[PDB]
This record gives C-alpha cells, sequence and structure tokens, in this order.
C-alpha cells in the first residue's frame, strides 16, 4: 500500500519502475566525516506523520548490520564504522516500509551501496636524491645530465600507488628554490630538468635544492637534489694592463729579480692553468720562469748602459689546443745609470 518514490512510469503499461536507491562511500573515512549518507533519489515512502517505519530487511554480504544503521521513521542512513575496500567492495540491502497503525502492508526497494576507491596514498620519488651535472657552455633548454660524461639525462621517477604502474599519474612537481633558474618537465612517469637560464661556473659551481610532489591531495616527502656546474674554458689569462715601462741598471747581474709578471685565469684546474713565454725580444739578455711569470737577467749577460728591449710575453691556459685561450703583454726595457 505505501509506494517508494519516486514512481517511474513504465512505459504503456500503469506500472511504477521497481527502486534501486544509490549511495557511494568513501572508502577509510569516518562516521563522522561521512555521516549521515547522502542517497540518490533520497528515501521516500508515502501513501506530517506519515505513518511509515522504515528498516533494511536483508543485504549481501552478511555484514551489513555491522556498518550500516537506517532510522526507523526518518530512513537516515547511518554509517557505523569505517570501511576498507580491500575487505568490502560493495553492498546490496532490501529496504523495507510498512505501516505503524497495525495493519502492515510491506514495500520493498533496492538500495546499492558502492564503497569508492580515493586518492589516499602520497605520491613518492624512486631515489632518496639526485645528482646532476651540468657544463656552463650550454644553452637554454639544455637537458640536465646524470654523469660526468653528460651522455644522458637525469631521470627523475615520481610514483603515485593511487595510479597504475604503466600510467602517468599526472602530478605536480614544486620546486623549494631556483625555479628561474631550473624548470622541470610537467607530463610523464619520467621528469627532467632543463635550464631557463645560462649558468657560469665562476659565478655558481654548484645549486643545492629539493622538490616535492604533489596529487591534489597529498604531498611527498621532499627530495634533495644536487647539480654540479661544470667548466668550461671561457676565461682567457688576463695581465693588468697592457705594457709596463720597466728600467734596469748597469751594476745588476744574472739572476737578479728583473719584473715579476701576474695573469689572472678564472676557470678551473689546467683550464686556469697559465703558462708564460718570451715569444721574441729577450735578445739572450733575458728569460721567463714557465710558471712563475718572473722575468731575470740571462746567465753570462751584462748590461750595457745604452740598450733597449721590447719583450714580447705570452700567457697562455693549458686547456687542449682546440679551447687554449691567450693574451699579450709588452715589456719595455731601457738600461739606466746607478
Ligand atoms: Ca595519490
Ligand atoms: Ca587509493
Ligand atoms: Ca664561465
Ligand atoms: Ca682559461
Ligand atoms: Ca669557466
Amino acid at each position: 500500500s505505501p509506494m517508494f518514490l519516486p514512481c517511474v512510469l513504465v512505459p504503456n503499461t500503469r506500472d511504477c519502475r521497481p527502486l534501486t536507491y544509490q549511495a557511494a562511500i568513501p572508502e577509510l573515512r569516518t562516521p563522522e566525516e561521512l555521516n549521515p549518507i547522502i542517497v540518490t533519489p533520497p528515501i521516500q515512502a508515502i501513501d506530517d506523520r506519515p505513518g511509515i517505519l522504515y528498516s533494511i530487511l536483508v543485504g549481501t554480504p552478511e555484514d551489513y548490520p555491522r556498518f550500516f544503521h537506517m532510522h526507523p521513521r526518518t530512513a537516515e542512513l547511518s554509517l557505523l564504522e569505517p570501511v576498507n575496500r580491500d575487505f568490502h567492495q560493495k553492498f546490496d540491502l532490501v529496504i523495507k516500509a510498512e505501516q505503524d497503525n497495525g495493519h502492515p502492508l510491506p514495500a520493498f526497494a533496492g538500495l546499492h551501496i558502492e564503497i569508492l576507491d580515493e586518492n589516499n596514498q602520497s605520491p613518492y620519488f624512486t631515489m632518496p636524491s639526485y645528482q646532476g651535472y651540468i657544463l656552463e657552455s650550454a644553452p637554454v633548454g639544455a637537458t640536465i645530465s646524470d654523469s660526468l660524461n653528460l651522455t644522458s639525462p637525469l631521470r627523475i621517477v615520481a610514483l603515485d600507488k593511487d595510479i597504475e604502474a604503466t600510467k602517468d599519474p599526472e602530478l605536480h612537481l614544486f620546486l623549494n628554490d631556483y625555479t628561474s633558474v631550473f624548470t622541470v618537465t610537467q607530463t610523464g612517469i619520467t621528469r627532467y630538468l632543463t635550464l631557463l637560464q645560462p649558468v657560469d661556473r665562476e659565478e655558481q659551481q654548484t645549486y643545492t635544492f629539493s622538490i616535492t610532489a604533489f596529487d591534489g591531495v597529498q604531498e611527498s616527502e621532499p627530495v634533495i637534489v644536487n647539480i654540479q656546474v661544470m667548466d668550461a674554458n671561457d676565461n682567457t689569462p688576463t695581465f693588468p694592463e697592457i705594457s709596463y715601462d720597466v728600467y734596469v741598471y748597469t751594476d745588476m747581474r744574472p739572476g737578479d729579480s728583473v719584473i715579476q709578471l701576474t695573469a689572472v685565469d678564472a676557470d678551473e684546474g689546467s683550464n686556469g692553468e697559465i703558462t708564460y713565454e718570451i715569444l721574441v725580444g729577450a735578445q739572450g739578455d733575458f728569460i721567463i720562469n714557465k710558471t712563475t711569470g718572473l722575468i731575470t737577467i740571462a746567465p753570462g749577460v751584462e748590461m750595457i748602459v745604452g740598450r733597449t728591449y721590447a719583450l714580447t710575453v705570452q700567457a697562455a691556459d693549458n686547456a687542449p689546443p682546440a679551447e687554449r685561450r691567450n693574451s699579450i703583454c709588452t715589456v719595455y726595457i731601457e738600461v739606466l745609470p746607478p
């Protein structure tokens, strides 16, 4: 005698379509968070004070009394305990409505409850840290490499147990620093780092920062990244001045310090290693120390009063010839009397 609502007509007949009500419950969430359980459409039977009592007649699996209670007058559905989807994926219940006047003529309707999977696993990186390498002469857009050889790209793999293994988890990656220097690719299971701006080893040789993944709900633990900027020979050995006027004296004798030249090269290792050489002009009377740049009188040589000299001095770094850099200094020497 009571009918569940809505009554959806079965065309070409006088019959109401039997109802299967629908609810859905986020796995592992609590009653307090979820209650009351929203049912679509809302549960209601008709014939203030309806005089109708609602209850759950039967359901499968038979665990359901442990998880659900229905209010007799309101048909309100209350969760009693959080549901683990590993153990329970769904419930199918039958709802009874009957009159309370003492003449029950029960009606029945279905209620289907889905237990929903949720984004409830934090994303994660498959390494505890990442070491990258980049040459300072690399252009914008260059990919950071995973080795000194610079032959293969630094691979950053971010996964998420909420997503299928072979499927892209579509994570967002936050950098905590240097976001105007480096950027991370925005799609894919494997991410890479590229240059937004050229880097100069002589300004900064190392970059340390961390990356955090985000799945729309939870963040990963931050993962630490170090990037090493490798030297290019892009600095030239440089004297303080183009030329130097210096005077020597008749009394001076072989071995005596004539002048100390000092050039500067900011590059790393042998790229910054300077070698000095007199190309021409010493006329046998002066020599220079290959590594110190100090010029002195040559052995078995005496100054003559009038003599002048023009020494052409070269400073070069010890990069391979193809990349070698040098500059020239000219040293004018005149002998004087004390
Ligand atoms: Ca997740
Ligand atoms: Ca999940
Ligand atoms: Ca440089
Ligand atoms: Ca150099
Ligand atoms: Ca350099």
